């Protein structure tokens, strides 16, 4: 995988997915010039620094090449900063699950656990920690296959960092381990717990973590000892997987190598560890 520096005239946008502070993403068209192949792509729009350094940063993100990460096809710069990326037709999948809650069985939602975790793990041999692991930031390709993506909180560690040390950016609390909001560190295990909370929210079929809840008192409520609840489909099993993903400390929680080995057993025979009606 390498990157391309894609012209204007190559590419255009179809119609908007959606937008955030980051800037707005695309479904678009993108015909290499003189190659007379047309491929569907996203294209993310960025909300200067020079172009080399933007260059530099997207040429470390094409490179980020594995089944379950989005990848960096190109990239346009002129006015603004355009990504050109794989293009994940069935939209995130916080979504998916919410919208097709009644039709997806134990088999779907342990595979998908394995396959954020494998994209995870990739990350970290990469020495990338995510920083914003959730449904939402996880994309559909097709209802078989999920890929991570990321929407400018991942850092590359350098070679004698553990951690990363973050500064004032926003963050998303109900997701975070405990250190990360109290410390601003984060790690490839911060992002075990992150993991957690995702798996949580595929298990609840998109639902809310720590519902109605401010934010603000989600520290109060970790150092207490309360986490989030057991899902009614959920086995202890599955469920004390999640606990352990939520341990204070970092270095008690599994690592996304061992969460691989115990999902795809777990994958195996699905509805021994997930119990969902009509299924199947
Ligand atoms: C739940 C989070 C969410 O809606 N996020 C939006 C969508 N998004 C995004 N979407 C797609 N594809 C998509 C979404 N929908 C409704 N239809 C489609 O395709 C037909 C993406 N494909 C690739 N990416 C990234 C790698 C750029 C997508 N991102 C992010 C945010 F805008």
């Amino acid at each position: 995988a390498l990157l391309r520096i894609l012209k204007e005239t190559e590419f255009k946008k179809i119609k908007v997915l959606g937008s955030g502070a980051f800037g707005t993403v695309y479904k678009g068209l993108w015909i290499p010039e003189g190659e007379k192949v047309k491929i569907p792509v996203a294209i993310k729009e960025l909300r200067p620094k020079a172009n080399k350094e933007i260059l530099d940063e997207a040429y470390v993100m094409a490179s980020v090449d594995n089944p379950h990460v989005c990848r960096l096809l190109g990239i346009c710069l002129t006015s603004t900063v355009q990504l050109i990326m794989q293009l994940m037709p069935f939209g995130c999948l916080l979504d998916y699950v919410r919208e097709h809650k009644d039709n997806i069985g134990s088999q779907y939602l342990l595979n998908w656990c394995v396959q954020i975790a494998k994209g995870m793990n990739y990350l970290e041999d990469r020495r990338l920690v995510h920083r914003d692991l959730a449904a939402r930031n996880v994309l559909v390709k097709t209802p078989q296959h999920v890929k991570i993506t990321d929407f400018g909180r991942a850092k590359l560690l350098g070679a004698e960092e553990k951690e990363y040390h973050a500064e004032g950016g926003k963050v998303p609390i109900k997701w975070m381990a405990l250190e990360s909001i109290l410390h601003r560190i984060y790690t490839h295990q911060s992002d075990v717990w992150s993991y957690g909370v995702t798996v949580w929210e595929l298990m609840t079929f998109g639902s809310k973590p720590y519902d109605g809840i401010p934010a603000s008192e989600i520290s109060s409520i970790l150092e207490k000892g309360e986490r989030l609840p057991q899902p009614p489909i959920c086995t202890i099993d599955v469920y004390m997987i999640m606990r352990k993903c939520w341990m204070i400390d970092a270095d008690s929680r599994p690592k996304f190598r061992e969460l691989i080995i115990e999902f795809s057993k777990m994958a195996r025979d699905p509805q021994r560890y997930l119990v969902i009606q009509g299924d199947e």
